[PDB]
């Protein structure tokens, strides 16, 4: 094996891949309308967000600019936020570039708050949407939650251009997952020391040249890379693997396809995205690769065909 | 100034555009790389257009010949070794010499593997291969599109493979023909077509403001004359535009913005495929092109979409 023939373990898992072709589609957007497109969903969708998800140490790395959007006028919020959209070489959009995910979200979860206090520009009264601009807006509408806040979290992590040590929960409050028809520790642990935040402890059972597969991303190769994007990106997510099958594979490999639900902390218990994970195990029971996809719908969470 | 490059970018938003197209090529990029091999087999196949013996013999294969008879020389597990790493854009040195090239050169290179698939002489897709769940989803969703639309995401997936030529003689004056557009009089579009379609890039340019920009069917702003006139030369040679439509409207600071509907027909395709376009305008009081944005369009009914 390598990590490219991996790649396509369990190929009749079906994904969600409306979630790139809609964001695809929100790309060719010009910046005004993504950003009411945006203020309208956000606005629509019935979940509440929680912000224990970007913490302190981590939101101050956005507080300058925070702060330096505050005291601009309108005017030149707009264009900030424009220059964001559009990806545009400028020192915000630079600054912003330079920040995980979940800073970048609480950004915006910030400039939204002052939206709608009217202490930052708001999208302008009775805008109007463009036609493509209307369609995309719709579409995202028609969409399980679990696939509309992925959406929107691509779309803002994509935005502009040109981390804080997490320690783990302590032992004795930790959970342990129940996966039907999986017993194999590799995967059990996988998924325990996820929810623990125990990343130093979760990357021992890689292989040294492992990869990680995120959802509509490629995969991210060898302990080092894989390490720092469970420090980066993986924080406070809670993992529900429901049932799982186990193979045979190539070579003394073992290929372990698990589906379940996960809850991202911005959302808690009120979004749960159903979510594969197809895992590739070398003859010494080491994780040589392992795929995370977010599932075209709940009917995929019973296709654990061998 | 009235207007920037980035706010000309909306002009005429109701204009719908086909954005299926790159909803569907970002789809095709989630599938492994046999998986997207086998299902480019599969939707050529099923496509009914035949490309041109015109761009089949272009001179420009040259630059790919040495690199096309290594990989028929190799084993069939090599040659399918080098489709993938084309498929996966990885650092080789087959997979860099493919990105170098040009987008012509890069179809008129899949185009002859394709013969050689079928003539036994290339790794053909195996016998008992099965797309994945996902690929055959994205096969039926090409298979329903428009074939201007189907023609937009073949050679967008094939431009995108690979990483890590002379310019057209201008037609004589004496042989060109000239566009009639209903609605439109305005001598910059006219030019702007009639130089397009007689590939005098060198006069085309002359049209554009210093700061203009043009905007390719799901691409960027490409601003300023010097990256434009680039984007003539390598880009649009042959092609024929059909403008048939169009309406003008004034802009601010005595600008004019002027929205034309048509077709435009590709070398590779000739007539067998005529792609319904909308070509946005913004002038400038001087009566040079600050902004023209090029769309595909939904479907043909936008044709005849020519409200502000
Ligand atoms: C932008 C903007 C706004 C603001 C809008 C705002 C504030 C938008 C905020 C949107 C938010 C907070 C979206 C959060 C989405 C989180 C997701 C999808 C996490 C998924 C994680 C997963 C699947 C993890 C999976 C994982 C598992 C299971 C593993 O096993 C391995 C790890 C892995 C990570 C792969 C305004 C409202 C101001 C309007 C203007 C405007 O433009
Ligand atoms: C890859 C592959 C294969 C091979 C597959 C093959 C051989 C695929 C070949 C596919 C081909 C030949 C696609 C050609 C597409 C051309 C288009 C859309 C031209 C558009 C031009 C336009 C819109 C003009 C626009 C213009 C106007 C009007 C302006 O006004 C301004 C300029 C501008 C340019 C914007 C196999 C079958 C071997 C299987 C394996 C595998 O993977």
């Amino acid at each position: 094996f390598t990590v490219d023939s991996a790649r396509g373990i369990f190929p009749n898992t079906l994904t969600a891949d409306v979630v790139p072709a809609t964001i695809a589609r929100f790309n060719q957007l010009n910046a005004e309308d993504q950003l009411a497109l945006i203020w309208f969903a956000y606005l629509e969708m019935g979940k509440t967000i929680t912000v224990a998800a970007l913490g302190a140490a981590n939101m101050q790395f956005a507080e300058i600019t925070m702060n330096q959007i505050r005291q601009m006028s309108f005017q030149e919020q707009t264009q900030v936020m424009c220059d964001l959209a559009n990806r545009t070489d400028t020192p915000i959009s630079r600054a912003y570039g330079s920040w995980t995910a979940n800073i970048k979200l609480g950004f915006w979860y910030q400039l939204g708050e002052w939206m709608a206090q009217g202490i930052v520009a708001p999208i302008p009264s009775g805008y109007k949407l463009s036609a493509n601009a209307a369609s995309v807006l719709q579409a995202i509408q028609g969409l399980e939650s679990g696939q509309q806040i992925t959406v929107l979290r691509n779309c803002v992590v994509d935005m502009g251009f040109d981390e804080p040590v997490v320690v783990p929960r302590d032992m004795a409050q930790r959970t342990q997952v129940t996966i039907e028809g999986i017993d194999n520790p590799t995967v059990l642990n996988y998924m325990n020391n996820m929810n623990a935040n125990d990343f130093e402890v979760l990357i021992e059972l890689f292989t040294p040249d492992g990869a990680l597969q995120p959802p509509f991303q490629k995969p991210i190769v060898g302990k080092d890379a894989v390490l720092r994007f469970f420090r980066e990106e993986c924080q406070n997510l809670k993992l529900i693997p429901e049932r799982g099958v186990t193979e045979p594979a190539d070579g003394g490999y073992t290929q372990i396809k698990v589906t379940g639900k996960v809850q991202t902390p911005w959302f808690g218990a009120g979004v749960g995205m159903n979510m594969a994970w197809r895992f590739l195990l070398s003859p010494e029971n080491k994780i040589f690769f392992v795929a995370i996809d977010l599932l075209a719908s709940p009917k995929e969470l019973l296709n654990l065909v061998r």
